[PDB]
Order: C-alpha cells, then sequence, then structure tokens
C-alpha cells in the first residue's frame, strides 16, 4: 500500500538525477583528482544505465493507476527516448533505451496508441540487438494484450522471418529466432481466442507462401505452432497439411518434427506414424535408415501414456520378430523403453509367445 506523494517524490528525485549538468561536473571533480595522483572510469554511462534500469524495474509490476499519471510516465518515456535515441546515427545506452521501450509500453491504454506503437516498430525493424528484441518482445506482448491489431500485426512479423540480411551476414545465431517464433504463436493463440477464423486464413497462407533455405524457417515455424496447439478442428488441419507435405536432405529434421509430434497422445496420430515408420524400415532414400531409429530413441524416453508404452512394446516386438526373416541396432531402444518398467510377472499370453520367439532367435543368431 504505497501512497502516491512518495511515487510523486520519487518521480521528483529522478528527473533531478538525470541531469546532464551533474554528470559534467561528476566528470570534472574525477579529472581533478585523477589528475591529483579506483575502480570506476566514467561515471555517466553507468550511472545513466543504473538510473533507468531502476525506473524500470521499480515502477514495473505496480497496477491500479489512474490516468494523469500514466500520461506523465508516458511524457516522460517519449521526451527522454525523442532526446536520446535521435542522437545516435553517426555502446551502453542501448540497454537503457530498452528499458524505455518497455517501459512505455505498460503506459499506453488507447488501441490507436497501439497501432501507432506497432506503426513505429514495424518501420524501424524493417531496415543495438537488445533494442531489437525488446522492440519484438514489446510488439508480442501489446498483440497479447489487445486482441484487435492482430491482422494488422500478423503480416509485419511474417515479412521479416520469410524473407534478415543480418541473419545472413550474421551466419558467415538462433535466439532471435526462436523468441520470435515463440511470439508468432502467442500472436497466433491471442488472435485465434477471439476470432475462430483467422487461424484458417495464417494457415492458407502459409501453404501458399510454401507452394511458392527458406524451407528450413518454415518447417521449424509449422513444428512449433503444431506442438503449439496440441491441446486445440486445429489438429486435423495441421495433421492433413504434413500429410501431404510429404516430398534431398530436407527429410532429416521432418521425422525429427513428428518424434515430437508423437508426444501429443492420440492413437490415430500414433497409428499413422507407426505405419509411416514401418513402410520405411519395410522399403530399406537410404540415408533415412539411421535417421529414423535415432527419432525411435528420442521416442522411447518421452510417452507417457502406458497404454502407448505397451502398444509400441508390442509393436517393436512384432517388427523385430518379422524382420529376421543388420538386426543389432534395434535392442538398445527396447533396453531404453523396458528399463522404465518394473519386473513383469503374467499378462496376455501373446506377450509370452513374443518374448519366447524373441529369445528363440537371439539364440539362433547367438547373440547372447
Amino acid at each position: 500500500n504505497i501512497p502516491l506523494e512518495m511515487l510523486r517524490e520519487l518521480l521528483n528525485l529522478v528527473k533531478k538525477i538525470v541531469e546532464e549538468a551533474v554528470l559534467k561536473s561528476l566528470d570534472a571533480i574525477v579529472a581533478s583528482v585523477m589528475e591529483a595522483n579506483l575502480y570506476y572510469t566514467s561515471f555517466s554511462d553507468p550511472l545513466y544505465l543504473t538510473m533507468f534500469k531502476m525506473l524500470r524495474d521499480t515502477l514495473y509490476y505496480m497496477k491500479d493507476l489512474p490516468t494523469s499519471f500514466v500520461k506523465e510516465i508516458h511524457d516522460f518515456v517519449l521526451e527522454q527516448f525523442n532526446t536520446s535515441q535521435g542522437e545516435l546515427q553517426k555502446k551502453l545506452r542501448c540497454q537503457a533505451n530498452a528499458a524505455c521501450v518497455d517501459l512505455m509500453v505498460w503506459a499506453v491504454k488507447d488501441e490507436q496508441g497501439a497501432e501507432n506503437l506497432c506503426i513505429k516498430l514495424s518501420e524501424k525493424l524493417q531496415s543495438h540487438l537488445p533494442l531489437l528484441i525488446c522492440c519484438l518482445q514489446g510488439l508480442g506482448r501489446l498483440c497479447e494484450r489487445f486482441p484487435v491489431v492482430v491482422h494488422s500485426v500478423t503480416p509485419s512479423l511474417r515479412d521479416f522471418l520469410v524473407i534478415s540480411p543480418v541473419l545472413v551476414k550474421l551466419y558467415k545465431y538462433e535466439q532471435l529466432r526462436d523468441i520470435a517464433i515463440d511470439n508468432i504463436c502467442r500472436c497466433l493463440k491471442a488472435g485465434l481466442t477471439v476470432d475462430p477464423v483467422i487461424v484458417e486464413a495464417f494457415l492458407a497462407s502459409l501453404s501458399n507462401r510454401l507452394y511458392i533455405l527458406i524451407p528450413d524457417h518454415t518447417i521449424r515455424a509449422l513444428g512449433h505452432i503444431a506442438v503449439a496447439l496440441r491441446d486445440t478442428k486445429v489438429m486435423e488441419p495441421i495433421l492433413q497439411i504434413l500429410q501431404q507435405k510429404f516430398c534431398s536432405p530436407l527429410d532429416v529434421l521432418i521425422i525429427d518434427q513428428l518424434g515430437c509430434l508423437v508426444i501429443t497422445g492420440n492413437q490415430y496420430i500414433y497409428q499413422e506414424v507407426w505405419n509411416l515408420f514401418q513402410q520405411i524400415s519395410v522399403k530399406a532414400y537410404r540415408h533415412c535408415s539411421l535417421a529414423v531409429i535415432n527419432a525411435l530413441a528420442n521416442i522411447a524416453a518421452n510417452i507417457q501414456d502406458e497404454h502407448l508404452v505397451d502398444e509400441l512394446l508390442m509393436n517393436l516386438l512384432e517388427l523385430f520378430v518379422q524382420l529376421g526373416l543388420n538386426l543389432g541396432v534395434l535392442i538398445p531402444v527396447i533396453a531404453v523403453l523396458t528399463r522404465r518398467l518394473p519386473p513383469i510377472k503374467e499378462a496376455k499370453p501373446r506377450l509370452q509367445k513374443l518374448f519366447r520367439d524373441f529369445w528363440l532367435y537371439s539364440v539362433l543368431m547367438g547373440f547372447a
């Protein structure tokens, strides 16, 4: 229960300490002391960064604020931003600038103001790195708060992803990419929260873009959105898209995505993916022969439905007994699966027959 006048005097303190003349005087006395003869060298940038960081933090989570206070806060941050940013267009000031960005997005309460903020950030994006990442975070948060401007911000984020010279120069890394796709997923979920038809338009647009090294980014985004909507008319479209998108070293990470897709825990999806893997194994794209079993190695450790566990165990036992008619690589996954279960006492005699056949084949081949 902080009374308001303490906030007012804190604003007075912060506006008094951001004076530049006092900084110049401190620099002059620092020079006098240095020439008179110590850890710090220049106080201006560190003091400014500390003061802006505390300004951002100490007014971060505080709520229940009427109109005059927030409008004057917005005045402070906008005038400081205009004075500061419009001068370095010729180091550590970017952190303070990003603090100003994070503070000013809290002090907005009008949809038109949000639209103006999005327009300015879109203008600055399509051309310091902390400033860009904080701009992306602010765009994501603002889109999360206001569902109206989602269609306004949907293209601005996609055009950068589908087309990034800075990333190309950096390659010759991925944190910005993953935070960007996370913001994309948050924007999509916020949009579909209010409008049940925007997601269909977005998936149609991404399918059209896929039709026309962008496939790697597209596949990663598709995997991220698919795992994002695991709970929720939405799983069937992505299922059919991934079914129809098959077909080239680009197939290495597709099954990697399928391994994560297995986690969702749907009987039909599990049957489809297991049938696809069985067909691939029977045919043996020879290069994928290793990759697929690697996917199994990842699948074996990420199953939580016991029904799926026993079904997978039976399926791989049947696959092993069928392939007997090269076979020494299928044991590690069985060991990993069986190390997660207590010793078995009795079950369906089908399991007993499968185990007996497996041991018979093992002793025939002399693996023991």
